[PDB]
């Protein structure tokens, strides 16, 4: 068992092994740090008051639980995870320790030139990933610029960290049935953007987001209008100027006409028309980079605790387990 060294770090504390040195802040919240075991510069999160309420401590759980089954390179992963802690009852701090990656797709968009070649292998990256992710039951429901770590290589991982801009409209009409495909429009709102250089659909607001994302795809038409239940989202869609869909080659004129085929593909109203994840690493755009038998699909991950109504030590204790049992990667 290790042997720590405490710090004094921007207000906060801080005591991790001596495995870790020279730990300098980015901005729980995260340090830059170096891994003598393996000379590789990493990153360590203390995670803020892990089991304050309830809620925090249900989520603390669920995020080591989701880091820990995450294994797959487009998709942050976990090297290693402490507490300085030797007792459950000791137990109240919970550190991560994740590749250090830096920089984000925003830290890239907003300052290179970027190809039709780099588009096509940032997003076949974001696809791959959310295959494994989809694989295992979960939907990511966030994607945006700032929750995809990109390196120099151009190289991509997903993880979670103006959210609405890359929102199906759908989350925007809090619907709770959500398919997985809610991701594939945050997809194709990241995709337009790089292709272009400008937010698809920068919404002011939630009304805004709707007008916006009208404006290209047109209202729904009959087919669509019968599945929707509330006589509210019914009542305001129905009340609307009706809409054409936009043509998007010319919406994205300049642009790869396989891109924006797959855009076409991508920002369908009805989410029983996108494409998927597994459907999308298939489209000829991504003929360059598919292949059929390095598109892995993830491990089959339990999250039945996520209905389960516990207390704070319950939650907490189970993390102590989690922390306990865990193995580093080869
Ligand atoms: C909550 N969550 N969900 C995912 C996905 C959806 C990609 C599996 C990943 C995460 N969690 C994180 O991304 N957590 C995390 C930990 C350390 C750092 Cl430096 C940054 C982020």
């Amino acid at each position: 068992r290790p042997t720590f060294y405490r710090q004094e770090l921007n207000k906060t504390i801080w005591e991790v092994p001596e495995r870790y040195q020279n730990l300098s802040p980015v901005g729980g919240s995260v340090c830059a740090a170096f891994d003598t075991k393996t000379g590789l510069r990493v990153a360590v999160k203390k995670l803020s008051r892990p089991f304050q309420s309830i809620i925090h401590a249900k989520r603390t759980y669920r995020e080591l639980r989701l880091l820990k089954h995450m294994k797959h390179e487009n998709v942050i992963g976990l090297l290693d995870v402490f507490t300085p802690a030797r007792s459950l009852e000791e137990f109240n701090d919970v550190y991560l320790v994740t590749h250090l990656m830096g920089a984000d797709l925003n830290n890239i968009v907003k300052c290179q030139k970027l190809t039709d070649d780099h588009v096509q292998f940032l997003i076949y990256q974001i696809l791959r990933g959310l295959k494994y992710i989809h694989s295992a039951d979960i939907i990511h429901r966030d994607l945006k610029p700032s929750n995809l770590a990109v390196n120099e290589d151009c190289e991509l991982k997903i993880l979670d960290g103006a959210t609405r801009w890359y929102r199906a409209p759908e989350i925007m009409l809090n619907w709770m049935h959500y398919n997985q495909t809610v991701d594939i429009w945050s997809v194709g709102c990241i995709m337009a953007e790089l292709l272009t250089g400008r937010t698809l659909f920068p919404g002011t607001d939630h009304i805004d987001q709707l007008k916006l994302i009208l404006r290209l795809v047109g209202t729904p038409g009959a087919e669509l209008l019968k599945k929707i239940s509330s006589e509210s989202a019914r009542n305001y869609i129905q009340s609307l100027t009706q809409m054409p869909k936009m043509n998007f080659a010319n919406v994205f004129i300049g642009a790869n006409p396989l891109a924006v085929d797959l855009l076409e593909k991508m920002l369908v109203l009805d989410s029983d028309k996108r494409i998927t994840a597994a459907q999308a690493l298939a489209h000829a755009y991504f003929a360059q980079y598919h292949d059929p038998d390095d598109e892995p699909v993830a491990d089959p991950y339990d999250q039945s605790f996520e209905s389960r109504d516990l207390l704070i030590d319950e939650w907490k204790s189970l993390t102590y387990d989690e922390v306990i049992s865990f193995v580093p990667p080869p």
